[PDB]
Parts: structure tokens; C-alpha cells; sequence
């Protein structure tokens, strides 16, 4: 086994000629106009100027972000990935068909899985029992297979994401770990790529660099390269509370050693980190990253992920010492789909602790002063609906049976129309017109309540505990109260 | 009300020069370095070369896909959403804060509430019951209200998309529809940039497009410049069974006028559709649009949508025209963030039938259904919860036993323990000997029955680590990745 921390034996220094490196370094390829695989979509990705965020927080410096959000896979990852696996091609370690292993918190397990959909490898990862099941969707269906480790494992564990992978290399014939604590390719696909695009997106100009942290390959890579070309460049790295990257050490005192964000922090100093390089770090928490993703969408457009949010929420501290005609770039590392069901919804905010309203949003329903509803029974004919919806004044009814089972919605404008399409006879009962999909709400419940279910059903029925049906409301009668009360 | 059907009043027809075009055209543009907002980051998007698929099924010629799903809001509308409000800008019609409200399906709603967003506008979409709660999930986080109507409203009753959109419309002062349907923003925007990106792309050289439709948009503007750029192409038209947008009428007997995939086909010709300059349309269905969705995931790393499977499906059919040398494009409209728990789920595509266990069993290994008995299960050595962390390593070591669940008297599991994070969490200093094991217990598993198959075995293994082995409360078995690999590797030998 090689543990993932071990010291680095890189003998690189600040000041060394590239001469020196035994590395090999990829350089820019011209692209093609037609890409012969999705692979090529990876690397040079947009900078873009933040504009609401910046300035709420008093910042005076201009704010880029670093989208890598819309590479390939969905993530700066496919970077590191494409790269480990060429030079690992080139070194001849991995041959076709071979199979591919390796422990990661998604995104490098969704990039790796990318490529060997492509290129046909076989490819297992190793995932923590925290990280999305958004990440377990997206890797099930690019062909891989998936294993969990418990999340508060040890990594030097039997049971850790690194322990296991290990352990299935271990009983697989022509199997590799690749290895994005210890594999160089992490480092020098950022030192040769994307460091490379930020220098040329910003002519070389830039005062700050703001990156969060996981295995250290992006804030290093990025360092190194900028360090050399634009020593004035200050490099701010983020770690997650509960994590044990960030120096002094004196930053990384709790007993918490959990948190929700996915893909930053460890218990361990994986091998690839050169924590030399960065200039000050802050710690993040997961209610700042949360909010601020949140905004980062809301505000910029910017459909990322937590990391994102942690790295900005940190970006807005860091660079108020910078002046106007200054710059700070954050990287902005995955995007939106892997977080749907988490800090996307509001419900999950919720649940874990982590979270204005219109004047109307407090009242209850039953102010909109409702009319009592025509209903009419399941064995009613489309054309005695339309005669009875007109003679009585009516646009819709409730179909409810004998029972009192609200069995759906028919309209008078549907009705017609599809009779006068020849969908229905009007000796038909209603079984092809009627709307089955309508959502109960309360006499009682708010209409902030109101308003989250119009969100997902046109009608809403309204009912009480204490087999009547007090009132139908859509989206049109609430806009209907609420401009008349403000007309 | 204005319906969305109208007849166009268009009179461009092929044949007439550039020179006579009423409109504002634009052209693909240079970016700069550093883009001013993510709104600039809409259009150029990647045209990239189908590896395995078109082989797959035969084809002889060149089959390429224009990835709409890279842009901004992950589809192929927000060059639409952009244009029609530039446009409205430029117009005067839209002024600063106004409010904009439109009926769609999802992606042109994302598009727009992207844009309002960045630039300030209030947000109002209105949505069929049918499309996905990603969808609602994406407007909700942009800032978007969200009305919604039922997917079985024909167009021209009250309560439709467009409907709604209307009468949301009159009663909101300075709000506008800019309207999809009968915005020539739609068709321009795709005449003037996807088009002419799809030529550089190509060297002025394709013989087939293939384009799912919804609102018409994309196929006519594409469809207008090819024409008259590239005649010799052909413009195959891909729309849903159900919906009423092919031709000739034949194609549109049916009984169900409802499907799953989302985006394409209507119950109303778009003013914005032009079909004379389809060459010849093709039915699909849902089924298939769902199997080429998953296989464009699985043969080509593409994160696509619905429709564009269903413009896949029908590409392989339709290109079979074609010979070695030719090319055909087709056009993939959004992204699989839309459908995370629709078509990627196995669970959502079963309970729709649309995957049947038979081949969801072809594709099976031999040990897939066998029962969790069949590993030859050893009984587990349990421990209290008032056991110490010392007396933990101690009982471990001497029983010779890695793990142990953690079991209280009344039988309750309250997680395993391990032998080595013990030990790791003791020689860092994390707990002491005489503590108990509160700190160091893994709290997350799954049960599973002697009954279960390994297959359900193995799908639980992608969620939980550890799955405890239990039957109607004793535990017969602990079992991980490791244990299922060691069984196959045993049995194979
Ligand atoms: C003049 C430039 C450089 C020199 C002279 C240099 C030198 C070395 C040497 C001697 C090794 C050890 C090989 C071994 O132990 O088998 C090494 C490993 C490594 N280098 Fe570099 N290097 C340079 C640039 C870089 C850069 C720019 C990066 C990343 C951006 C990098 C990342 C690494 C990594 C990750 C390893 C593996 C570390 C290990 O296994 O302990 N190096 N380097
Ligand atoms: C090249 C010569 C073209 C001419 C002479 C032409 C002419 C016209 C005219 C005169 C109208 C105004 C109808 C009215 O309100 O009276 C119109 C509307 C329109 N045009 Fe064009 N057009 C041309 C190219 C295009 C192209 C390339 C597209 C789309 C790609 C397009 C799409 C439309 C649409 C969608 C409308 C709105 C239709 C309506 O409201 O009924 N046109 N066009
Ligand atoms: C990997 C990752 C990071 C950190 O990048 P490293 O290069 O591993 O430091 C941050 N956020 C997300 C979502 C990631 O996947
Ligand atoms: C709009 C849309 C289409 C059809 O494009 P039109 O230009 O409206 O014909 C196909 N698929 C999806 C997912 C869409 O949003
Ligand atoms: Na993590
Ligand atoms: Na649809």
C-alpha cells in the first residue's frame, strides 16, 4: 500500500528553470472544429466577471470566477482526469480494456468514468457514504460501478475510500489506482492548463487568487505556475471546518470534524499539496458556502456548486484589502447538478439548519372569499357537463363521487374544445377530458403555502378536517386578491 | 389574446436574397476574454463526433451532434431567451424592471429567469403539470415564480400554459409575453448564429440534419439558412407521437395524445414553425428517446436530455440514406440535469415500463440472482453499546473478528465497530481506552435478507458500505463490496 499523505519528494523551488523538471508538460493543442470526442470539451473555460456579489460585501477590486463548471463531466476534475489517464497511456502502465479504481468524493470518479466510457476501460470508484446520490445517478449511468465507505472512516482505515480502493486493486487482475493524492498529472494539468488560461484571460494581471482546497492539485498547480509569471499574486486557500489542510494550525481547533460541502477538506496532507505555496488560508463553514452559492445562482446566473459558495463567501474577506483597478480570481469547482435534492432544495436547507416575505404570505386561505363549487358525479356526460356548467354559471366543477372522493377537475373551456375536436362524444363520459392531478390544502393553511403548491399543481381544492369542498384556487385567483388589495 | 397558431406572415420564401429581409440579424461573434456577465456565455457550442452509435446501428456516413446542452442554463433555448430580450430591449418594449411571463415547457422559462436574474427582471413562468421538478427546482434557486397547468389542457382552453400565460399577463401592469410561439427572436436567433456556427463547424459541408421539434424555432431557422446555403442538405423533422406537428397528417393517427419526454411536439402548429422547409419527418416515442438518452450517456459520455435521444433514435434511422464520406448533425437541446430522477433513475424508467426486466437481465452476471444465503454467510460476533473502546480492540483481537456490530439488549443494531478505526482513532488520540464507543461507531448501514438477491445486494453497496444481513432479530451476516467480489472471484475459479 502507499498511503496518500506521504512527504512529497518533489524538488521543485521557486526560482528552478522548467529545464529541470523530469515532468513531462502538455502544452496547448489547436482544436479542432469538429471534436472527435466529448473529451476534448475539457479545459478553456470561461472567466467571468461577478457583479452583485463583489460590491454587496464592499469589495473595491474587480471579482472573476473561473467557471469549471462547464467542462465535459461538469467539473474541474475532468481536467485531472484526462490527464492521468494520457500519461498514463504514455507511460504504458495503463493498457486497453484495463480497469480503473479510484477513491474519490465524486467529481474525479465522474471524470474518470467519463473517459472510460469513451475509451473503454472498466472503471470502479470509491465514494464516501456522504457525498450525492445526484453522483451516484451520473456514475451509474456513464457504466460505473460504485462503492461506499463510511464517511467518518479514518483514512488510513481498512474501511476509508483510499483503504478500499487499495483492497479491490489488490483482488483485480489489471487493475490501476491512478491516484489523485500522489499523481503528479493532478498538479500539472493545472500548472500547465488551467493556470495558463487565467494568465492569458487576465493579460497576465492579477492580484489574488482565491481557491478551496481537496487534494491541493488546483491551488498547486495554480501557485506554482503564478508564483513564477506573477509573484504578486496572492494565493488565498479555503478549508472546510473540520478539516486539517489550513496552516497555522492553530486555524483547525474543534471537536466537529463533519461537515456538508462535498470535495474539500481531509484528515490527511495528501501528498500533491505543497502548502508553501499558499499565502494565507480562511476556514469556511457550511452555512456561508450554502448562502453563498445560493446567491452565486440567484444573483450572477451562476449555476455551481458548494464549493463554490465556500470559496467566494471566503473571497469577499480576503480581498478587502484590494483597491479599485485590482483583481481577484476565484475558481468556481463543479456545478449545480450534483447538489439538487441538497442545498438547492429548500426543504434540505431546512432539515439541516441552514436557513423577506410579501405581505399576503401570513394570511390564510380562506380570505380569498371562495365560492362553494358545482360538483358533479363520474357518470356525467361530456355534453350534460358542458349544459350544466353554462345554465349554472359555472367554468369548472370537481367530479366527486357518491363516496365524496374528489376525483379530479372538468373544465367548460376543455370540454369544448376537445368536443369540437372530435376527441370526445357528447354521450362520453369524461373519462379522457377530466384532470386528475389536483393537490388538497386547508381552509386554514397560509398562502405562502398556497403559493409553494401552485409551484407544482394548477389547482388546489380546499378542504377541512372537520368531506366538503370549500373552494378551487389557482394561481389566478391569488394574483387576483393580491392586486386587487394593492389596487 | 393573440393564439399561438396564427398563420405566420412571413413572406420570406427560398429563393429571395438576404437583401430583402426585414429583420435585425446578428452573426456569431469573437468573445472576449473576460466575459462581462455568464450571458455572453450562449452559442458556440461544441459539434462533436458520434463514436459508437451510428456504428452501432449500421450507418455508413459521419455522424456528428451539436451540443446545446453547454450553454449557460444548460440548453439550447437560452439562445432564444437572449435574443428575444435584446430585441425587446432594443424595441423599447421591455424597460428596466418590468416584468416578463412566459408559457414553456422549461427551458426557455430557465433561460429567461437566467437573464431576469443577471439583468433585473421580475420572472414569471408557467408551466405544463408533465415537466420535471429539476426544472422547477433550477427557477426556484434563479428567482423565477412558478405557475403551473394541466398537461392535458388543449392549447386554446383557459387553463393551457399559454392560457394562463395571458391572463396572468392582463392583470400585471408593464409585464409582456415575449412569446416563443410567434417571436421571430425564436427562428432568427438559430438562422443567424446556430446555423451559421453548424457551417463553420462543418466547412460548409453536411447532408442531413436532424432536429426534434417544439416550438419550430430550431429546425426552421436552421432549415431557412441551410437551404439556402447548403441545399443539398437534408432537414429531417423529429416529433413525439402525440403530438400533431408531422407530416403528412397520416403520421399523427394515434391513441394517446401524452408522453414523457419533455420539450417537443405540441397540439398546435407555432406560428414560428415553418414546414415547408422540412424535407421529411419522423415519429418517436418515448421508449426510445430513453434508451438513446441513456446510450448517448453510456457510449459517449454526452449528459443529455430526453429529446435528444429521441433525435438520436431517429438519426440512426434516417441516415441510413446516407453513404460513407457524407455527414449528418444532429442537434442535442439540453442537459441530464433536467431528468435526475426521470430517465437516469432505473427505478422511474421500470415503473414506466420503458425498461423491462427481462433485458434489464440479459445484460445480467451469472451470479445476479443468486440469494445473500448463497455467500456463505458467517455469524457475526455483536458488542454492547456500553462496551469501551479498549475492551473493543481487546474482544476483536482475541475472537479473531474485524468488525463487530454494535447491538443493544433489546436487539436494536446501532452501527458497526472496526478493529482498525479503533485503532487509528486511539493512536491519534481521539479517544481513550475506557471510553465508550459513541465517537468511533459507524451509525450508517443497510438491512438486507437472507432472501435478497445479490443484485439488490449490489445496488445497495452503491449507497451504504456495510449491509447487515437480518431475517423475522438476530444478524446473520456482515457484508461489503469486498465479500460479494471475494464470493465471484471464489466461484469463477
Ligand atoms: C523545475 C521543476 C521541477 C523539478 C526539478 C521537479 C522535481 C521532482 C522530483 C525529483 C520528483 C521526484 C520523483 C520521484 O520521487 O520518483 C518530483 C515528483 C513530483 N513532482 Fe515535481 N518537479 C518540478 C516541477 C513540478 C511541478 C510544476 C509540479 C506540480 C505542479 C510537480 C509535482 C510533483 C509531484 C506531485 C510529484 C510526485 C511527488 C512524490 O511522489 O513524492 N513538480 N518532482
Ligand atoms: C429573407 C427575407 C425575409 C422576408 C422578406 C421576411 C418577411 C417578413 C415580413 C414582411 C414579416 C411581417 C409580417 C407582418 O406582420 O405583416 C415577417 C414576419 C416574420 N418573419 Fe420574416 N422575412 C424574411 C426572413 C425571415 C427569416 C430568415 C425568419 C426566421 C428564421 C423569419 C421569420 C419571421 C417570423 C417568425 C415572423 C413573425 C410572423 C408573424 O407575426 O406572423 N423571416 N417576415
Ligand atoms: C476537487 C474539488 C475541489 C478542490 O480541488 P483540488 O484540486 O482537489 O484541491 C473543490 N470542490 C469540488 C466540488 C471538487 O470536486
Ligand atoms: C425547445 C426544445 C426542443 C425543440 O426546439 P424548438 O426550437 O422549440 O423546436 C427540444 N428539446 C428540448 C429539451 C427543448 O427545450
Ligand atoms: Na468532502
Ligand atoms: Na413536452
Amino acid at each position: 500500500w502507499i498511503r496518500p499523505d506521504a512527504p512529497s519528494r518533489c524538488t521543485w523551488q521557486l526560482g528552478r528553470p522548467a529545464s529541470e523538471s523530469p515532468h513531462h508538460h502538455t502544452a496547448p493543442a489547436k482544436s479542432p472544429k469538429i471534436l472527435p470526442d466529448i473529451l476534448k470539451k475539457i479545459g478553456d473555460t470561461p472567466m467571468v466577471r461577478i457583479n452583485k456579489i463583489g460590491k454587496k460585501f464592499g469589495l473595491k477590486c474587480e471579482l472573476l470566477a473561473k467557471c469549471e463548471f462547464f467542462n465535459a463531466g461538469g467539473s474541474v476534475k475532468d481536467r485531472i482526469s484526462l490527464r492521468m489517464i494520457e500519461d498514463a497511456e504514455r507511460d504504458g502502465t495503463l493498457k486497453p480494456g484495463d480497469t480503473i479504481i479510484e477513491p474519490t468524493s465524486g467529481n474525479t470518479g465522474i471524470g474518470l468514468a467519463l473517459a472510460a466510457a469513451v475509451r473503454g476501460y472498466r472503471c470502479i470508484i470509491v465514494m464516501p457514504e456522504k457525498m450525492s446520490s445526484e453522483k451516484v445517478d451520473v456514475l451509474r449511468a456513464l457504466g460505473a460501478e460504485i462503492v461506499r465507505t463510511p464517511t467518518n472512516a479514518r483514512f488510513d482505515s481498512p474501511e476509508s475510500h483510499v483503504g478500499v480502493a487499495w483492497r479491490l486493486k489488490n483482488e483485480i487482475p489489471n487493475s490501476h489506482i491512478l491516484d489523485q493524492y500522489r499523481n503528479a498529472s493532478n498538479p500539472l494539468a493545472h500548472y500547465d492548463t488551467t493556470a495558463d488560461e487565467i494568465l492569458q484571460q487576465c493579460d497576465g494581471k492579477l492580484d489574488m487568487l482565491v481557491a478551496s482546497v481537496g487534494t491541493g492539485g488546483t491551488i498547486t498547480g495554480i501557485a506554482r505556475k503564478l508564483k513564477e509569471k506573477c509573484p504578486g499574486c496572492r494565493i488565498i486557500g479555503v478549508d472546510p471546518e473540520g478539516s486539517i489542510l489550513a496552516e497555522p494550525e492553530e486555524l483547525n481547533q474543534t471537536e466537529q470534524t463533519t461537515y456538508e460541502v462535498e470535495g474539500i477538506g481531509y484528515d490527511f496532507i495528501p501528498t500533491v499539496l505543497d502548502r508553501t505555496v499558499v499565502d494565507k488560508w480562511f476556514k469556511s463553514n457550511d452555512e456561508e458556502a450554502f448562502t453563498f452559492a445560493r446567491m452565486l445562482i440567484a444573483q450572477e446566473g451562476l449555476l455551481c456548486g458548494g464549493s463554490a459558495g465556500s470559496t467566494v463567501a471566503v473571497a469577499v474577506k480576503a480581498a478587502q484589502e484590494l483597491q479599485e483597478g485590482q483583481r481577484c480570481v476565484v475558481i468556481l469547482p463543479d456545478s449545480v447538478r450534483n447538489y439538487m435534492t441538497k442545498f438547492l432544495s429548500d426543504r434540505w436547507m431546512l432539515q439541516k439548519g441552514f436557513l423577506k416575505k410579501p405581505w399576503w404570505w401570513h394570511l390564510r386561505v380562506q380570505e380569498l372569499g371562495l365560492s362553494a363549487p358545482l360538483t358533479v358525479l363520474p357518470t356525467i356526460t361530456c355534453g350534460h357537463t358542458i349544459e350544466i356548467l353554462r345554465e349554472k354559471g359555472f367554468d369548472q366543477a370537481p367530479v366527486v363521487d357518491e363516496a365524496g372522493v374528489i376525483l379530479g377537475m372538468v373544465t367548460l373551456g376543455n370540454m369544448l374544445s376537445s368536443l369540437l375536436a372530435g376527441k370526445v362524444q357528447p354521450s362520453d363520459q369524461v373519462g379522457k377530458v377530466i384532470y386528475k392531478q389536483f393537490k388538497q390544502i386547508r381552509l386554514t393553511d397560509t398562502l405562502g403555502r398556497l403559493s409553494h403548491i401552485l409551484e407544482m399543481d394548477h389547482f388546489a381544492l380546499v378542504v377541512h378536517e372537520q368531506q366538503m369542498v370549500f373552494g378551487v384556487v389557482t394561481a389566478i385567483d391569488l394574483l387576483n386578491f393580491v392586486a386587487a388589495q394593492e389596487r
